């Protein structure tokens, strides 16, 4: 099954960070990087000197269930994430987000699929609309017709 997921990061040098992610993902059993968006920048809100966070997109095919899935991106988070050393929330972070599962619709206390604000987000759609133009959504929503429709922020490339 073709999972999208999406990655973020304001970690250290963030550009190694998402490589690193992007690596521990293709590692994931049962589970294939089928291809990789670019990668984009979010700037924080506030003008604090904070760090830019790196957005990208990737399908993975994969034949484990979605709560496996979530298993597995979950200790991803753990392992390369700041979170022993610092703080789950700390404002710096490594998000990895399954934003959908094949044509699954999931709501159940651990996982929601489609992830629920993704067609609210230009960083999620931007990178995934680079790598599957012609997405619909479970519920028939094109991914063409969300971005001609929402305002979303300006999203440059890293
Ligand atoms: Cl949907």
């Amino acid at each position: 099954t073709v999972a999208y997921i999406a990655i973020g990061s304001n970690l250290a040098s963030p550009l190694e960070q998402v490589n690193a992610a992007l690596k521990a993902l293709g590692d994931i059993p049962e589970s294939h990087i089928l291809t990789v968006s670019s990668f984009y920048r979010t700037p924080p809100l506030g003008p604090q000197d904070q760090p830019d966070y790196l957005n990208a997109a990737v399908a993975l095919e994969t034949s484990l269930a979605p709560e496996e899935l979530l298993n597995h991106t979950q200790r991803i988070e753990l392992q390369q994430g700041r979170v022993r050393k610092a703080e789950r929330w700390g404002p710096a972070t490594l998000d990895l987000d399954i934003m959908l599962f094949g044509n699954e619709v999931i709501n159940t206390e651990r996982l929601t699929v489609p992830h629920y604000d993704m067609k609210n987000r230009g960083f999620m759609l931007w990178p995934l609309f680079e790598i599957a133009p012609e997405l619909v959504f479970p519920d028939g929503e094109m991914l063409r017709q969300i971005l001609h429709t929402r305002a979303f922020d300006k999203l440059n490339k890293w």
